[PDB]
């Protein structure tokens, strides 16, 4: 159900980062400032799961979702059409930031994200890779009498496409039962709200994959967020039994409140 884009349509300009399994660019569509995510040469299941999440971006709309405009061919590239967001991925964002952020402006952040999962939830889909890396910004909301604008990115490849090592690489925001349903999400969204609170820093970073792995394998309990305001939300959300996590609807109504 994804979008055609040809190849005539699109230029690409500078590389922006890579994500998984992708290479990243900023472009110009037709003329939209967009952003392309070129997909490493892969076999058909890597290929089917990017083409999976270009179909479920393009069935939903919401103000905190970034757009995905559809699917370019480039021979055996295929790329990935997205909307640019000005300032880009929030985790490098934060650590620049450091110290500069205060708590009212995370508490924003988090009533947004929060939104946008408690409408997946309701549509029942899954976004799979919640993290500060996939929260772009589109307003800084710094100044006087301003607001952040957060816009959560599409997931990428799949989560079920990718390997058991690329699992181990995104603990702590990959949720315990998929390491070996819409409750995965609130699992990384505790796990993004420890990593905000810590300004973009998250737990277990400087830890190897083996002792990632094991903090999961003993179920060890994950920190607690700089922030009282928080603690009880990103607990009920970090539990290891996924039918004990909250709805988003809940989360969504304690965090306005
Ligand atoms: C987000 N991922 C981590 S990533 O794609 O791997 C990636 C990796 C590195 C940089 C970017 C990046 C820097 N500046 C952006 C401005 N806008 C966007 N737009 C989008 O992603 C919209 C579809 C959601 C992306 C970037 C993206």
């Amino acid at each position: 159900s994804f979008h055609r884009v040809d190849q005539k349509e699109i230029t690409q300009l500078s590389h922006l980062g890579q994500g998984t399994r992708t290479n990243v660019y900023e472009g110009r569509l037709r003329e939209l400032r967009v952003v392309l995510k070129v997909l490493d040469p892969s076999h058909h299941d890597i290929a089917l799961a990017f083409y999976e999440t270009a179909s479920l971006m393009s069935q939903v709309s919401h103000t905190h979702l970034a757009f995905v405009h559809g699917v370019c061919v480039r021979g055996p590239e295929n790329i990935m059409v997205t909307e640019y967001v000005e300032h880009g991925p929030l985790d490098v964002w934060l650590r620049r930031e450091r110290g500069h952020v205060p708590m009212a402006w995370k508490m924003v952040v988090a009533q947004q994200l929060a939104s946008a999962l408690s409408y997946l939830e309701n549509k029942n889909l899954v976004h799979g890779n919640v993290c500060g890396r996939n929260i772009l910004l589109a307003r800084l909301g710094l100044a006087e009498g301003t607001s952040p604008f957060i816009k959560l990115s599409d997931p990428g490849v799949g989560l079920g496409a990718l390997s058991r090592e690329e699992r181990v690489e995104r603990i702590p925001w990959l949720a315990p039962e998929c390491l070996p349903s819409t409750a995965m999400d609130k699992w990384g969204f505790g796990a993004t709200l420890l990593e905000i609170c810590f300004d973009g820093e998250a737990p277990l970073q400087s830890r190897s994959p083996s002792e990632k792995e094991h903090f999961y394998q003993r179920q060890h309990r994950l920190p607690e967020p700089s922030c009282p305001q928080l603690a009880t939300l990103t607990s009920q959300c970090l539990t290891y039994e996924p039918t004990q996590r909250p709805s988003f609807r809940t989360i969504l109504r304690d965090l306005t409140r």
